[PDB]
């Protein structure tokens, strides 16, 4: 029973989406233009001013990675034990952090910052080679032998890398060989053929 | 020795929420304290995953990542609410939360002076979320969500704690929660704990600023 509210961008909803659409599962795209948002009606009602927001039956909830962890949780997409479930939220948070840096460059600093962040890049990387190094010779997922949600938003993170930085994961073997494991999904490879994913940007300044 | 191991610089920082949720729940732990000259040698910093502190153990169990640390705390001690439902907002309110701590942050340590003014008019607006998701629940009588402590409050109470030296009486405008941060201030292993030496004698950032 889900709904997805949000901009006409992929952004911070591009991986939940790809976790639905993965998951099998159907969802409503709720769309928010510039007029509508800047009224000023849904942004006073949004718990923190912001979207996503999402609806899950009687439930709403606001903040992309509560969405994932939500998801994750009652898919069953947050590891095989508790252990497991500490390892996914380490991935996740890296991701975030990452994520958190990515978009600092594209909407606050892209222009003179863009050569220093792809030269601080590859060490950014690093910790998620070696994380599936350390996971059966990285052949699965990022962590354990099934797929949780900070895999969808690892996958996530490194498409929107190669388009800002293309060859970015040539020096990584794992990470390559893991992307294309988890693109061909069936799924998931239809949906990132798909109009609704190809033909929305990256982000809303329309830089990526 | 304790199942628990905590390695961070000699700053409350990032570890408070953490340390008050042990502390609160009778868990032992051990403190291993880094200075700035053992990170600047540069050989720890290579062996910490996204070369950062704080780096937490439970047995074997490396964890790195301060919220993630908080979760398996959460999971582990049962402090992630009752059901699935309640799991989901302590995580949105623990995202908000992180959401103003990394403005904090900010603030404190790359413009402390110049943002300073704007920061604290801009609180009252980002502390009214967690002002009416008390509201919500049981007219805020009990905790952030549902009627048992979860990990997000101890994130949330800490978070609080902070902005009240910044900028005190900033919960002056907000009656839930400063019942909320004087009610759980006020729990007896907590209330031991934050009027201790090794959280008073800590500093809530590294630059001396708070
Ligand atoms: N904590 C973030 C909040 C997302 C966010 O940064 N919101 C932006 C768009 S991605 C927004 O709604 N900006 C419009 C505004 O602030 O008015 C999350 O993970 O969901
Ligand atoms: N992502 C942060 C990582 C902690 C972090 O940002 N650590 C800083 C100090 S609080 C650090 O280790 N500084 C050393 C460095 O960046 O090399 C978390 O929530 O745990």
């Amino acid at each position: 029973p889900y709904t997805v509210v949000y901009f006409p961008v992929r952004g911070r909803c591009a991986a939940l989406r790809m976790l639905l659409a993965d998951q099998g599962q159907s969802w409503k795209e709720e769309v928010v233009t510039v007029e509508t948002w800047q009224e000023g009606s849904l942004k006073a009602s949004c718990l923190y001013g912001q979207l996503p927001k999402f609806q899950d039956g009687d439930l709403t909830l606001y903040q992309s990675n509560t969405i994932l962890r939500h998801l994750g949780r009652t898919l069953g997409l947050y590891g095989k034990d508790q252990q497991e479930a500490a390892l996914v939220d380490m991935v996740n948070d890296g991701v975030e952090d990452l994520r958190c840096k990515y978009i600092s460059l594209i909407y606050t600093n892209y222009e003179a910052g863009k050569d220093d962040y792809v030269k601080a890049l590859p060490g950014q990387l690093k910790p998620f080679e070696t994380l599936l190094s350390q996971n059966q010779g990285g052949k699965t997922f990022i962590v354990g032998d099934q797929i949780s949600f900070a895999d969808y938003n690892l996958l996530d993170l490194l498409l929107i890398h190669e388009v800002l930085a293309p060859g970015c994961l040539d020096a990584f073997p794992l990470l390559s060989a893991y992307v294309g494991r988890l693109s061909a999904r069936p799924k998931l490879k239809a949906f990132l053929a798909s109009p609704e994913y190809v033909n929305l940007p990256i982000n809303g300044n329309g830089k990526q």
